[PDB]
């Protein structure tokens, strides 16, 4: 089932998720089913729970190739309950994000060129992995919403922040 | 004659625009026109040149009575040249402030409570005025696109900052 996405503005989005603790159950499953394929109807290349109001920290992402970010390389499907995060280094790396939530624009946000997260699968095995680039940026943009935050508060250059089609 | 207004994304916005020097002119009067007409059509309460691609210090604003900001006095319809800002005290208020290069958001803006400003009419008579509040707030938005800045770069509570339909 498509949920819809909910866009700025919508307190949901700034609220401080509580762990999942149905690990493994039917309605998690399907859960994450209708986040997969919400997140594909909408071309993203992540998509957090909070986006379909669901107060819980739980993420999916990954493509086999995307349109919009055409140099990138895959990042393997995943579905990611309970994530922390750790960054592996104080290198950071601008690139272009944008978000579901805030149709129609992008900027370029510095983010760790390299982390580990950990979490859960849905069927609760353990998932730790190290990454970079972006497969690193597409996991703290979707950490991000899990802790109440959204990229506009990480843009350093304004000159960067604006429509997609116009942007140059 | 109704302009395009551009849109966030592109440079033409980022610039510092140039002093007007046809004061008085038939050229000059007939680009305010358009102007005032595009604002209209939009719904603005003020307008910068930068915003239609003209790339010159001049301003429109004001208005009778505003749906969007219904509690707000009118502020006179002013036409205004080479505009040149003071503020008179350190007093900041925040408001909501919205632009139509940026079409369906909002956020919270603080500013000076209190100016003076000064520049000319578009038949070269000079103008100084002081003003405050929303009159105020609106002229220094309108200022700021005369020098290649835009609202986001000065919000400073990310919660506020959001789609009109939603915001809460
Ligand atoms: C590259 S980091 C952006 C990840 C998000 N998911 C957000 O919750 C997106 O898929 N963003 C798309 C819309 C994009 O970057 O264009
Ligand atoms: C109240 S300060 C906003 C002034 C601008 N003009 C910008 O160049 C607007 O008219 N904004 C409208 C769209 C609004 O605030 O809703
Ligand atoms: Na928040
Ligand atoms: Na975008
Ligand atoms: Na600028
Ligand atoms: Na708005």
């Amino acid at each position: 089932m498509i949920r819809d996405i909910i866009r700025m503005g919508d307190k949901r989005l700034l609220r401080v998720a509580p762990q999942v603790t149905n690990l493994g159950s039917a309605e998690l499953h399907a859960l994450v089913s209708d986040m997969f394929e919400t997140m594909g109807a909408a071309h993203g290349v992540g998509l957090a729970a909070p986006q379909i109001a669901v107060d819980l920290q739980l993420m999916v992402f990954g493509f086999e190739a995307s349109e919009r970010y055409p140099e990138a390389p895959a990042v393997p499907l995943t579905a990611l309950a309970n994530a922390q995060i750790e960054p592996l280094s104080d290198e950071m790396e601008n690139g272009w994000e944008g978000c579901l939530s805030i149709p129609g624009l992008r900027a370029v946000i510095p983010r760790y060129r390299y982390i580990r997260y950990r979490g859960f699968a849905p069927d609760g095995s353990p998932i730790e992995r190290e990454a970079e680039g972006f497969h690193a940026r597409v996991v703290q943009h979707e950490y991000d919403h899990l802790v109440g935050r959204l990229y506009p508060s990480r843009i350093e250059n304004f000159d960067t922040f604006g429509f997609d089609d116009v942007l140059s």
